[PDB]
């Protein structure tokens, strides 16, 4: 019965399964060359940014708001929006949409540089320690009398962050749910590992190794930096402003500067205006020279999501695609990555060479963006006859960059099961656009393949 009220723990039917992903990858890469193509010297490099971007842009919304769900992420992937109310996932799962909804008509994204879409990523606080996560959702298809169900919940649903995870948002602590007299050092050190298992019982095991610092609030980064399972940190002061061509030492463990960009009172503008400009002035550096932009936001709103469109326009893939748009996390693994491995290419005989490379995280818990980009000096696409890789490359895409050549290599150990769940939604749900949409996203991730052969074929 369609029209009949019900109230629902918002829940997804999958879930990226990261208590199982794998913290070390053997990259092994076989390039065989067609015969009147043998080239002499090949050398490698993993470059600043992944895709060989120009620039960073972090983004990190505290709070644990509903509109992380509604808005941002919603706005990223396509999905229903509204202009004034808030839905959750139950929502869209049954159609039971707010009476001003609208959608922009595309994702929101740059190229991998070889081809294929990324859409923006961007993490959110948690606030697992906090029953206001069980919050119910109330559903009612057909229901016009009012419309208080897509009111804005005081936090996010756990549902609704349960599926933000399989699209790659990450996630940090901020505030943790104990008395403000009690907010010490140790007694916030002792909460930190009570939060994480939530976040693990709920999350399929992800362990959050990110705090982004609360009001100001030092005892949650001295407390923090004593819980090893937190591995990089952000705050708008005491913390370090990120060059990432500058960028030398370890930031294990380092608080990372990240600005909200708040407007002078009363000016009329608005954190993305603040943003805007400042994006501006730093592209107007050479890209050596540019800081990270790294935000900070609070509530989401439609100011933001076109914003968020405006950087796709300019940055993105309908733009000139020189923007790398992620979460901290994301990009602390991939540095990490960068300073570790080292990768190598050996010729194996006259015609055909092995890119071998190590993905290896730190001791904590797997690293969950287990992807990179190496490029190969001396090498263009037109030399190649064919690209072979081993088990734990699961997605593979490469081609021409400037005077190079590039991979992207995705090691993530479930990922073509990740594409088959969101191939199984799209079948279960033919007439929804967007899961098809989403369907062909996530194929396109993978390495060729008799799987990908196979997807591809249920999606047409
Ligand atoms: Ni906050």
């Amino acid at each position: 019965d369609n029209g009949k009220r019900r109230d629902v723990i918002c829940e997804t039917e999958f879930i990226y399964p990261f208590g199982n992903e794998t913290a070390d990858k053997e990259i092994e890469i076989t390039i065989h060359l067609k015969a009147d193509r043998q080239v002499g010297y090949l050398y490698t490099e993993i470059p600043t940014l992944k895709y060989n971007k120009d620039w960073l842009f972090l983004m990190t919304q505290d709070d644990c708001m509903h509109s992380a769900f509604s808005y941002t992420w919603a706005a990223i992937h396509g999905k229903p929006l509204s202009y004034i109310y808030y839905c959750d996932l139950a929502h869209l799962q049954n159609g039971d949409l707010p009476p001003d909804y609208y959608s922009l008509g595309k994702t929101l994204a740059t190229t991998n540089g070889t081809g294929q879409e990324v859409r923006f990523s961007f993490g959110t606080t948690v606030a697992a320690d906090d029953d206001l996560m069980n919050t119910q959702t109330w559903v009612q298809n057909g229901y016009t009398r009012d419309y208080f169900r897509f009111y804005k919940k005081t936090m996010l649903v756990w549902g609704n962050l349960q599926e933000m995870m399989n699209y790659g948002v990450s996630i940090a602590f901020h505030d943790l749910n104990l008395p403000d007299e009690d907010k010490t050092e140790d007694k916030l050190l002792a909460q930190f590992p009570v939060a994480q298992s939530m976040i693990r019982e709920k999350l399929n095991n992800r362990t959050c190794k990110m705090l982004a610092e609360p009001n100001g609030d030092k005892n949650y980064i001295k407390a923090a930096l004593r819980y090893d399972k937190i591995r990089t940190l952000c705050a708008q002061s005491g913390a370090t402003k990120l060059y990432p061509f500058q960028e030398n030492g370890d930031i294990e463990q380092v608080v990372i500067e990240r600005a909200f960009y708040d407007p002078p009172e009363g000016s009329g503008l608005t954190n993305p205006d603040m943003i805007k400009a400042a994006i501006l002035k730093e592209m107007e550096n050479p890209k050596e020279e540019r800081a990270a932009i790294s935000i900070g936001a609070h509530n989401t709103d439609t100011g933001w999501v076109n914003f968020l469109e405006w950087l796709n326009d300019t940055y993105g893939r309908d733009g000139d695609d020189s923007m790398w748009f992620t979460n901290q996390e994301e990009y602390y693994e991939y540095y990490y990555y960068r300073l570790h491995s080292k990768p190598e290419i050996k010729q194996v005989n006259t015609h055909t060479w092995k890119l071998t490379l190590n993905l290896n995280g730190e001791d904590s818990a797997p690293f969950y963006y287990p992807s990179v980009t190496v490029n190969i000096f001396g090498l263009k696409m037109g030399d190649i006859e064919s690209i072979k890789s081993n088990e734990d490359v699961t997605g593979l895409s490469y081609g021409d960059h400037k005077d190079f050549f590039m991979l992207n290599i995705d090691c993530r150990k479930y990922l073509a099961e990740h594409a088959e769940n969101f191939v199984k939604r799209y079948e279960a749900n033919p007439t929804d656009v967007s899961a098809k949409a989403d369907a062909n996203y996530f194929v396109n991730m993978l390495k060729d393949s008799d799987k990908k052969t196979e997807l591809k074929k249920r999606i047409e």
